[PDB]
């Protein structure tokens, strides 16, 4: 059984006996968390505290709330304004005065915030036709993908009082920079996991947006995004320095992916696609892009996920396995500390 596949494989080992204090030392594996921004290596980091750490305590979530405020307010603000680029009317004309009240409230204030008054502008603007069909187009702008968690959920984040859930902060983009380094222990092993923005990596996750397949870029309009992070795992996978590394590939938001795939096709991405426009059938046919970009096959398995970030079980569930993987192939390469 996999799992007792890797209790016996480590269970092999003997170099905790060359040291004194063999049995209580650390082993430790060093994890890179590798794909393009906003490809969820952020929220992955969060999740790895939540599950195997302390948590995210109410007093750490209420440091969150003018984030959660900021990004709904960015969110909306970027519906509305696409409206005007795409030429889309409200349906009731009455939300004309909304919107300017809107850019009114967000142009005089100094952070995120949420009043009665705020909370009833984007609410009403939310409920409109014309609105809704444009974020039903978001594929054509650049809109947070927290922008429907958000806005459905606004009369709870109105509230005075508001303490923002760890689904609230799992669900924030909060603009990361440089090279992050976190701590953590599981099964008995020592992280240390690395998001950048390496020498004697164990393992690396590559995070990949199922959900960017209609996408293009921020910085260019005229470049797909799901072709971008191709052509940077291609680059990792394929790296030298990383042959005896296990390489981990997270075909993340799978929940947005399966949502999209219904009503936008994948053709966009990959116009040679000439299966079903089903999660299954689009899904496994991205997989296989990217794993049919390891140029080392005979030698090198990549061990896909299909992962939902936000979502604690499905991370968890994922890690454990990930890990017994670890477990099972590189210890050997693992020092104790
Ligand atoms: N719905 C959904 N949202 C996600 C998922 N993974 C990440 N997100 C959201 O996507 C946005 C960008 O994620 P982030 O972790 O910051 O990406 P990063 O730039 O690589 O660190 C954040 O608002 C996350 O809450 C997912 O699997 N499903
Ligand atoms: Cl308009």
């Amino acid at each position: 059984s996999a799992e007792d596949k890797a209790a016996v494989e480590r269970s092999k080992m003997i170099d905790r006996n060359l040291r004194e204090d063999g049995e209580k030392a650390a082993r430790e594996v060093k994890l890179l968390l590798l794909g393009a921004g906003e490809s969820g290596k952020s929220t992955i980091v969060k999740q790895m505290k939540i599950i195997h750490e302390a948590g995210y305590s109410e007093e750490e979530c209420k440091q969150y709330k003018a984030v959660v405020y900021s990004n709904t307010i960015q969110s909306i603000i970027a519906i509305i304004r696409a409206m005007g680029r795409l030429k889309i009317d409200f349906g009731d004309s009455a939300r004309a005065d909304d919107a300017r009240q809107l850019f009114v409230l967000a142009g005089a204030a100094e952070e995120g915030f949420m009043t009665a008054e705020l909370a009833g502008v984007i609410k009403r603007l939310w409920k409109d036709s014309g609105v809704q069909a444009c974020f039903n187009r978001s594929r054509e702008y650049q809109l947070n993908d927290s922008a429907a968690y958000y806005l459905n959920d606004l009369d709870r984040i109105a509230q005075p009082n508001y303490i923002p859930t760890q689904q609230d902060v799992l669900r924030t983009r909060v603009k990361t920079t440089g090279i992050v380094e976190t701590h953590f222990t599981f099964k008995d092993l020592h992280f240390k996991m690395f998001d950048v923005a390496f020498e004697g990596v164990t393992a690396i996750i590559f995070c990949v947006a199922l959900s960017d397949y209609d996408l293009v870029l921020a910085e260019d309009e005229e470049m797909n995004r799901m072709h971008e992070s191709m052509k940077l795992f291609d680059s990792i996978c394929n790296n030298k320095w990383f042959t005896d590394t296990s390489i981990i590939l997270f075909l993340n938001k799978k929940d947005l992916f399966e949502e999209k795939i219904k009503k936008s096709p994948l053709t966009i991405c990959y116009p040679e696609y000439a299966g079903s426009n089903t999660y299954e059938e689009a899904a496994a046919y991205i997989q296989c892009q990217f794993e049919d970009l390891n140029k080392r096959k005979d030698t090198k398995e990549i061990y896909t996920h299909f992962t939902c970030a936000t979502d604690t079980k499905n991370v968890q569930f994922v890690f454990d396995a990930v890990t017994d993987v670890i477990i099972k192939n590189n210890l050997k390469d693992c020092g104790l500390f």
